[PDB]
């Protein structure tokens, strides 16, 4: 009964959301979205970390990663307490940079194993248009272009580190939802 974690990496528009939902359905992973857990903790009344988060906001300071790690760990402990068999976790929105990942490795050593990392990779333009189309059918180009470049700059040392561990599963995210999922099923049927 030790939690297994798969970090999902890729810029905005890389098809993370649709593949995560498919992995949850087929393999019974629990999907954790670090960005969502932080926003809910910030809003929810008398949340564990709501008033701490507001200190940082009032100060104009970054919310420390230690809070994000604590939220991810709490979600994993509650999932497994409620059902000892749901030991598999898909985490997106984390880690964003190598300092975040170092905080994870230092704090969660002996509490969780990172099985592998999914890297949804395709050219900037496909990612930019998916985000624009999504926005249209419900950011401008130059905002998305900037977020995609800073994200890939930020996560390159994370990718490099997991390559050295042999733990990167690179996906061609340029393909259609069903072809990307076929690549995902190959990885998850193998290790999973």
């Amino acid at each position: 009964m030790k939690p297994l974690v798969v970090f999902v990496l890729g810029g905005p528009g890389a098809g993370k959301g649709t593949q995560c939902a498919r992995i949850v359905e087929k393999y019974g992973y629990t999907h954790l979205s670090a960005g969502e857990l932080l926003r809910d903790e910030r809003k929810n009344p008398d949340s564990q970390y709501g008033e701490l988060i507001e200190k940082y906001i009032k100060e104009g300071k970054i919310v420390p990663v230690e809070i994000t790690i604590s939220l991810l760990k709490r979600e994993m402990d509650q999932t497994m307490a409620a059902n000892a068999q749901k030991n598999k976790f898909l985490i997106d929105g984390f880690p964003r940079n190598q300092d975040n990942l170092q905080g994870w490795n230092k704090t969660m050593d002996g509490k969780a194993d990172v099985s592998f990392v999914l890297f949804f990779d395709c050219n900037n333009e496909i990612c930019i248009e998916r985000c624009l189309e999504r926005g249209k059918s419900s950011d401008n180009r130059e905002s998305l272009e900037k977020r995609i470049q800073t994200y890939l700059q930020s996560t390159k040392p994370i990718i490099d580190l997991y390559e050295e561990m042999g733990k990167v599963k690179k996906i061609d995210a340029s393909k259609s939802v069903d072809e990307v999922f076929d690549e995902v099923v190959q990885i998850f049927d193998k290790e999973g």
